[PDB]
C-alpha cells in the first residue's frame, strides 16, 4: 500500500485522514501541557498502516497466555520463592523494599482478600533466529492501552479503504481488550458479593491515558458497575476500614481495587505507602495484589529462567513449561559473584549483544550500557539491575503519526502484547484467558527510539 | 427533573460534568479549538448539554411530519425561475451577495442547466412558542439549504446523555433516549445522488474552507460514504479555481478525476469569497455534477424568500393540489414582514419603531433587537437598503435549567430555550423525486453565547 504514495504530499493528504478516523474512533491521550484537564486532548500516536505479522507468531503468543496468567499467579502465592528471590534486590533498591515490607506485612496480619485477579499484558519481540517469539516482560500492574487498542482496527479499516484496498481493510483483525479486561473486574466484583459496592480505580491527578482507563469503566457502566477514580492521596485523607477490614472511601464499600497508579517509586510519599498498605489491608480483591506485583518485576522475570524453576513453580505441567520456556531469551543476573562477574564481562566485551535494565526509558544500550556497567561492577547497587539477550527484530518500513512530528517513512520494529485475564476465589481459578493483543511499533536508530505508537497484527 | 435534582451543590456538578466529557470526547463529539482551526492535533470536545432538555412529543412529531413538505417547498422554489426573480429583484440591487448567487443563478439558466441529479441535505429549524391558551406551539426560525450542520455529531451525543443518566442509576431514563443517525441518512442522500450520476470511479467533492472548526462533523458523512465504497475529496473554492477544469460536456475534473456530486460545506456567507472563490462557484454551477445544494436551492433557503411564502396563496402556487402539505407547513410560520420600499414597509417600520419587543430585524446578508432595532430601522427607512432586511415576529420560548458545558468554562446551571432541527434530504433526477424524507433532529441549547448540542427527551 505504501507504493500507492506517490510523493510526501499524499503521505501528509492520508495521516491527515488517519488523524481525523483516529479522534472520531475515540484513540485520544490527554495534551502533555494539561494532564489534569479532558478541555483539550490529542490523538494516542498510531501507525498510518498496520504492520505485518506472521499468523504462527501471533498464534503462539495468544497459546502461552493462559501459562504466564497460571505462572504469575503461582509466584504471587509463593512467599519463599519471592522472598529468596528478591532478598539481594530489597536490601539495595528501596522501592522494592517498600513493595515487600507491604507483602510482608499482610502476609504477618493474614490476607482479608478472599477474591484475587490479574489484568496483565505479556509483551514479546520477534527475535531473527526465521522469526522466533521471544518475551520482553510481564506487566502486571497497570496493564495499558486495552482500551485504544480496542478502537484504532477501525483506523487502520478506513486507511486502506482511502486506498480501495477494501480486501486487505477486512484482513485487520477485530480486537477489543477492554471488553475482557473489564468483565475480569466484573467477575470480581459479583464474587466480593456486595451489589452495591464500588470498584475504585486509583489513577493520579496527572494522567494524559485517561481514556485508555474510562474504556474500561464505560463497559463495567453498562453492566450497572460503578467505578470511582481517586488517588493514593484521596485514600489516605478519606479511606479507611470497618471491624472486618472492608474498604469504605466516602461511606461507599469497595469491591474491587483496580490499580492504574503504583507502578513506579516517583508515584509514592510517606502519605502514599499508607494508603497502599491499607488497601492490601483490605478485604477488596485488588488488581493486582501486592504479591502480584512483585511477580512482574525483572529480577523474578530472570530467577524464572533458571533451570528447573519453571517445572519447582509448575509441578506436572510439562506442555506449559515448554511454552513458557519457549519464549525465554537470555536472562542474567548482575547479583555480586562470579556469575554476575561474567555476565558484566561478556556485555563489557560485546556490548552489541546485550540490554541493562534496572529492576522497574531506563534500559541502557551500547556506550551507555557500558559506562553504567562500569560504575556498577563494584558497587552493591548491581542487584537493583539485571542483563538481557538484546532482541534485534528485522526492521520494516512504517510511517508512526505523532502530533508535532511530520509524517514520514521510516525503519520500524514491534513489540506484540498479549492481554491476560484471571480471577480466583480462595484457592480455586474460575476464569483464566487472553483477551486480546496490543501490537506497538517505534523507529529504530540499531536501538529502538521515541515513544513505541498504537499498532494493529496484518496476518500474514 | 428526578435526575437533575440529584445535584445539589458545585463539585457534584463539576464531577458528573467530568463524566460527561470524557464520554464525549470517547464518541467523537469533537470540534476544533478557536485558535487551531486548521490543525487536529489539539482538539477538544463540541459544547453540549449535561442532561437531555425535556420537549414534548407532540412538538417533535409536528416537526418531522412536516419536513418532507419543506422538502417539497424548496425544491419547487429553485425550479420557478419567475418567482425567483420576482422576490429577489430588489434584493439584488441592494446585496451585493444576493445578486452575485442570483447572477451565477442566471448565468447556468442561459447556457442550459448540464446536470441531471439535484439533491438538497437540508436542516428546518424551529422554536416552541407560548401560543395564546400558554401550551407551546411549532414555530419556523429559518431553513439552511447550505451546509447543513451537526447532524454528524448529533448521531453521537445520545450516548453520552445515555452514559450520564447511568452514572446517576437513572436506566430507565437512559433507555428513553431517542436513538438518532442524521449522519447516515444524509451521506445515503448524496450515495443515491452519486448513483443516479452513474460513474464508478467518480468522486464526491466536499468544499470547506481549511479554516474549519467543525471537520469531524463534515468527516462523518465521508465516513458513511466510504463504508459504502464511494470516496471523498475536499477542497477550497481556492483549490477548484487552480484545478477544476470541465470537458466539453460539462464533465468536472479535479486533479484528472471525475467528480459526481459537489457537497458544499462553504460558500454560505459572503466573508468567504474572493473574486476567484465567485469564478469556482460558478465552474462548479456549470458543471454537469449534482450540487448540495444547487444555486437556486440556496436561494430558496434565503430570508426574503422565507417572508416572501407566507403571503397569501403564494404556497398554494408553489405547491398546487397539496392542501394538506400547503397547512402543515403554514402550521410553522410566525409573523414575516418585508420592508421594501412602499405603505407595508413603511407599516412594518412604524410598527417595529413603536412596539420593538414584538419584533426581530434580520439581514438578507447579525440580528438586531430592541434598541439596536430601532437605531438601525431610523437608518433603513429612508435607504435603499431596506430591500436587504426583513422584519421578523419576535419568539419567546419558557425559559428552563440545564448546565451547558464548554470548553474552558466553568459547569453552571443557567436559563436556556432550545432550537430543534429536522435534517430533509431529497434526490431528484430530472422531473422524477426518487428519495424525500426526514433523516433525524438535532436540538440546540443556548443561555438566555454559543448553541450548543442536546437530545430531546420525550415529555
Amino acid at each position: 500500500w505504501g507504493s500507492l504514495l506517490q510523493d510526501k504530499q499524499q503521505l501528509e493528504e492520508l495521516a491527515r485522514q488517519a488523524v481525523d478516523r483516529a479522534l472520531a474512533e475515540g484513540v485520544l491521550l490527554r495534551t502533555s501541557q494539561e494532564p489534569t484537564s479532558s478541555e483539550v486532548v490529542s490523538y494516542a500516536p498510531f501507525t498510518l498502516f498496520p504492520s505485518l505479522v506472521p499468523s504462527a507468531l501471533l498464534e503462539q503468543a495468544y497459546a502461552v497466555q493462559m501459562d504466564f496468567n497460571l505462572l504469575v499467579d503461582a509466584v504471587s502465592q509463593n512467599a519463599a520463592f519471592l522472598e529468596q528471590t528478591l532478598s539481594s534486590t530489597i536490601k539495595q533498591d528501596d522501592f522494592t523494599a517498600r513493595l515487600f515490607d507491604i507483602h510482608k506485612q499482610v502476609l504477618k496480619e493474614g490476607i482479608a482478600q478472599t477474591v484475587f485477579l490479574g489484568l496483565n499484558r505479556s509483551d514479546y519481540m520477534f527475535q531473527r533466529s526465521s522469526p522466533a517469539l521471544k518475551q520482553i516482560e510481564i506487566n502486571t500492574i497497570s496493564a495499558s492501552f486495552g482500551g485504544l487498542a480496542s478502537r484504532t482496527p477501525a483506523v487502520h479499516r478506513h486507511v486502506l479503504s482511502v486506498l480501495s484496498k477494501t480486501k486487505e481493510a477486512g484482513k485487520i483483525l477485530s480486537n477489543n481488550p477492554s471488553k475482557g479486561l473489564a468483565l475480569g473486574i466484573a467477575k470480581a466484583w459479583e464474587l466480593y458479593g456486595s451489589p452495591n459496592a464500588l470498584v475504585l480505580l486509583i489513577a493520579q491527578e496527572k494522567e494524559r491515558n485517561i481514556f485508555d482507563q474510562r474504556a474500561i469503566e464505560n463497559e463495567l457502566l453498562a453492566r450497572n458497575i460503578h467505578v470511582i477514580r481517586r488517588t493514593f492521596e484521596d485514600i489516605s485523607e478519606k479511606g479507611s476500614l470497618d471491624q472486618d477490614r472492608r474498604l469504605f472511601v466516602d461511606g461507599q464499600e469497595i469491591a474491587v481495587v483496580y490499580f492504574r497508579d503504583g507502578e513506579m517509586p516517583r508515584q509514592y510519599s510517606l502519605q502514599n505507602w499508607e494508603a497502599r498498605l491499607l488497601l492490601e489491608r483490605s478485604h477488596a480483591a485488588k488488581c493486582p495484589d501486592i504479591a502480584t506485583q512483585l511477580a512482574g518485576t525483572k529480577k523474578v522475570q530472570q530467577e524464572l529462567s533458571r533451570p528447573g524453576m519453571l517445572e519447582m513453580l509448575l509441578p506436572g505441567q510439562p506442555e506449559a513449561v515448554a511454552r513458557l520456556r519457549a519464549t525465554f531469551a537470555g536472562l542474567y543476573s548482575l547479583d555480586v559473584g562470579e556469575e554476575g562477574d561474567q555476565a558484566i564481562a561478556e556485555a563489557l566485551a560485546a556490548p552489541s549483544r546485550f540490554v541493562l535494565k534496572p529492576q522497574r526509558g531506563n534500559n541502557l544500550y551500547g556506550e551507555e550500557m557500558v559506562q553504567a556497567l562500569k560504575q556498577l561492577k563494584d558497587s552493591e547497587e548491581r542487584a537493583s539491575y539485571i542483563l538481557m539477550e538484546k532482541i534485534e527484530p528485522e526492521p520494516f518500513e512504517n510511517c508512526l503519526l505523532r502530533p508535532g512530528s511530520p509524517a514520514r517513512v521510516v525503519q520500524c520494529i514491534s513489540e506484540l502484547g498479549i492481554f491476560g485475564v484471571y480471577v480466583r476465589q480462595e484457592k480455586t481459578l474460575v476464569m483464566n484467558k487472553h483477551v486480546g493483543h496490543l501490537l506497538r511499533t517505534k523507529a529504530i536508530e540499531g536501538v529502538a527510539a521515541g515513544v513505541a505508537v498504537l499498532d494493529n497484527p496484518y496476518p500474514v
